[PDB]
């Protein structure tokens, strides 16, 4: 049986998307700039600040010195550290808090493989702290999803191979980097996205330990 569930954060055990959306949306409209909607925001989604701060300049065909482009990134940075003050155990998405619980009462290693800046942070906030055993440092690792390196860490972290781990995501750069790490994949969305070769179930409710027992039992 899987020794380790290895969680990516946005869109698995909470929604930071919004944040930044809100945080992008308040500097565009900050510089007289929109068009910054939910929409155009899937442009700006895992993409660099830098390539988010071009996409957003060229909506009004604005040129900004270097200083000017770095003091944009700051200032949507602060805006996305104040827009998450307000996180709170009301924000963990459905099934994943008595999912941890499970997971910890059975002796099974809880660690976070997400490029967040703020997980321990957020992982406070909700009140989620005490059921991880690891939170893989984005500072301490080479490549970006949908390298493996994140997942590697994650479950290194807790004493594991990655061959030993369950990794949940609901992104395609995400799954990917599971497959590759060597832990077996369970996604949360739609097959459209995310691929025909994996179990994924439709929303986070359906993560129960009992399921992914399930799977486990039943993988290559
Ligand atoms: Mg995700």
């Amino acid at each position: 049986m899987f020794k380790a569930v290895l969680f990516d954060l946005d869109g698995v055990i909470t929604d930071t998307a919004e944040y930044h959306f809100r945080a992008w949306k308040a500097l565009a409209e900050e510089i007289g700039i929109n068009g910054v909607d939910r929409q155009f925001n899937e442009q700006l989604k895992g993409v660099s600040a830098e390539d988010s701060l071009q996409k957003i300049l060229d909506l009004a065909d604005k040129k900004v010195s270097a200083e000017e482009f770095k003091e944009l990134a700051k200032r949507k940075n602060d805006n996305y550290v104040k827009m998450i003050q307000d996180v709170s155990p009301a924000d963990v998405y459905p099934g994943i808090l008595q999912l941890l619980k499970d997971l910890r009462s059975n002796k099974i290693k809880i660690a976070l493989a997400s490029a967040s800046k703020n997980g321990p942070f957020l992982l406070e906030r909700m009140n989620l702290t005490g059921y991880f055993d690891a939170i893989a440092d984005p500072a301490e690792v080479a490549a970006s999803k949908p390298a493996p390196d994140i997942f590697i860490a994650a479950a290194h972290a807790v004493g594991v191979a990655p061959s030993e781990s369950i990794g949940l995501e609901d992104s395609q750069a995400g799954i990917q980097a599971i497959k590759d790490s060597g832990a077996l994949p369970i996604g949360v969305g739609r097959p459209e996205d995310l691929g025909d070769d994996i179990v994924i179930v439709p929303d986070t409710s359906h993560y129960t330990l009992e399921f992914l027992k399930e799977v486990w039992l039943q993988k290559q």
